[PDB]
Order: structure tokens, then C-alpha cells, then sequence
């Protein structure tokens, strides 16, 4: 997922 994307990452999605 956004693990390698700082854009999709919300204010607090998940610690990868």
C-alpha cells in the first residue's frame, strides 16, 4: 500500500 508512498498516507494510516 502507501508503505512506499507519503501522499496516500493520511494523518495516521498505519505504521506500514
Amino acid at each position: 500500500g502507501a508503505c512506499s508512498d507519503p501522499r496516500a498516507n493520511y494523518d495516521h494510516p498505519e505504521i506500514c
